[PDB]
């Protein structure tokens, strides 16, 4: 049908478990759109000129185009359309915040009307064909005889590993753990995004013709230099681990656990390998009361996989009001359904206990009118100070980057103050020649799609330079 019905329907998101029940499993909390309903939901948006939608996605999907082609039965079609441009669909339709990329500045979104419910028409769209074997790998024709190398199998790697396979390069991925894909299957929880869906894109990986290095670290096994002759061209794209912490009296008791650890063991006991620290542990909250330190989506996945397992009470402290949220606001609104507190504004101060943490003594916070340059300045009040009580607590502040030059023995890897190394725009070529490195590494705390931008961006790079190598 002639699709402009955002006037005479309403949205309506993909069916959702009630709050009693979500709470006991692991397993994700909406659901795929029926066919009847998605036919429907895809119908509202209006076709509009200047698309809106596509100007603030960072990978830039063509997306009225599919949201026809699927409005119109033809879903292999829009299939086509979708995957053309984007090498993981459904991963990000599961985990791209869309309220502050696509869905957030939509025109109809913009006039009180609602927003043309876009990621979830990707799910729908994109996971209606894996069933029905439309999706196929990019098996190259003719094998060009080069190899390239990159540095880690998280999203950035492994997008511009399915991009180099397709040009008809030979591949070679090295990543630090067992399991490939990057913190897409240690970070982010069951919830938020099933690890069966990326471990059959991996699998689909490997059938393209990817070469798997698993259990395999830079530092230790291997040298940079070693890898630059190897290959022709290696690309890093090992992303950010080391994390912040905290200097405060009562810093230094038990059971103060940093965030990713709770969350890699959490992914791992849903898996299996029977870690002992689930069984005699600290990384359990079976029934203790969790208190969570600093924001973020980080903070949101700790605090709602430490409520699924007991949790008889948990508090998350941010120091900052509600609408300044580093991630996104579905998953506050969900927590908060769900049995969570939340303290807005409050700093910590320190840790009361003996050998091990008791409560938490924290401040509050007031924050100054915004400035001229649009920045809030805040002040610790000096009458309100309070303590909490705290069986468990969780440091989450946040991410920097490691002493890439120093531990990879090459000491001329250009770095900016922070440790994201510096980078050209164009050819996504790091200081020194040959050596590429683009992802996450070198923005900083961004989000999935960014990294898929940067690493097909640093495939292209990479392409070009070899070819142009090879030429002359
Ligand atoms: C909805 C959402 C939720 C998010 N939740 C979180 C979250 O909970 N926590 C979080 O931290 N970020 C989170 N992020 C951020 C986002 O996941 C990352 O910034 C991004 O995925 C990292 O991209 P990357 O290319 O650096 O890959 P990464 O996955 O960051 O790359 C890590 C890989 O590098 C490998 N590696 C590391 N060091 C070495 C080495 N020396 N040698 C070899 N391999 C090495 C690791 O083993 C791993 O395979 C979230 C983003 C979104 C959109
Ligand atoms: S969601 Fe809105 S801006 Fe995006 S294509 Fe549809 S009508 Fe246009
Ligand atoms: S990748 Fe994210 S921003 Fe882009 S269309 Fe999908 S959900 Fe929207």
């Amino acid at each position: 049908q002639r699709m402009l019905g955002f006037v005479h329907t309403a949205q309506r998101m993909p069916d959702k478990r009630p709050a009693a029940e979500r709470r006991q499993d692991f397993a994700e909390i909406y659901a795929r759109f029926s066919d009847e309903r998605a036919n429907e939901q895809a119908n509202r948006c209006s076709q509009c000129g200047v698309p809106f939608c596509q100007v603030h996605c960072p990978v830039s999907n063509n997306i009225p185009d599919w949201l026809k082609l699927t409005s119109e039965g033809r879903l292999e079609e829009a299939y086509e359309v979708s995957q053309a441009t984007n090498n993981f669909p459904e991963i990000c339709g599961r985990i791209c915040p869309q309220d502050r990329l696509c869905e957030g500045n939509c025109v109809i979104e913009q006039s009180t009307h609602g927003a043309v419910t876009i990621g979830s028409v990707e799910k729908y769209i994109n996971d209606t064909a894996w069933d029905q074997g439309w999706v196929k790998p990019r098996t190259p024709s003719r094998e060009l005889g080069l190899s390239v190398g990159v540095i880690g199998a998280g999203p950035a790697g492994l997008a511009a590993a399915e991009e180099l396979r397709a040009k008809g390069y030979e591949v070679h991925v090295y990543d630090r753990y067992d399991r490939m894909g990057g913190l897409l299957v240690y970070g982010i929880p069951g919830f938020k995004l099933e690890k069966s869906v990326v471990e059959r894109r991996v699998k689909l990986l490997a059938d393209a013709g990817v070469i798997y290095h698993p259990n395999f670290e830079v530092g230790r096994d291997a040298s940079l230099p070693e890898l630059r002759r190897k290959h022709v061209a290696v690309l890093v794209a090992t992303g950010v681990y080391k994390a912040r912490d905290i200097k405060a009296p009562g810093s230094g008791l038990g059971n103060i656990v940093a965030a990713l650890d709770y969350l890699t063991t959490s992914n791992k006991v849903s898996l299996g390998d029977t870690v002992e620290a689930y069984e005699n542990g600290s990384l359990n909250a079976a029934g203790k009361h969790v208190v969570v330190l600093g924001g973020g989506d980080t903070a949101m996945d700790c605090v709602r996989t430490a409520i699924r397992q007991g949790a008889t009470s948990v508090k998350c402290l941010y120091r900052r009001d509600r609408k300044n949220m580093p991630g996104s606001q579905r998953e506050v609104a969900h927590a908060e359904e769900e049995g969570v507190e939340f303290i807005w504004q409050a700093a910590p101060e320190g840790f009361t206990g003996d050998t091990v943490v008791t409560g938490v003594r924290a401040v509050r916070i007031h924050l100054g009118v915004a400035d001229a340059t649009g920045r809030q300045t805040p002040q610790v009040i000096e009458g309100s100070e309070f303590t909490v009580q705290a069986d468990l607590v969780i440091k989450a502040l946040g991410f920097e980057p490691e002493d890439l030059p120093n531990a990879f023995d090459e000491p001329e890897l250009k770095v900016t103050r922070w440790g994201t190394l510096l980078v050209d725009h164009r050819t996504k070529m790091t200081n020194m020649d040959g050596v590429f490195a683009a992802g996450d590494i070198v923005r900083g705390a961004s989000l999935v799609v960014w990294a898929i931008r940067d690493g097909r961006d640093a495939a292209e790079g990479i392409h070009a330079y070899a070819k142009a190598k090879a030429e002359a």
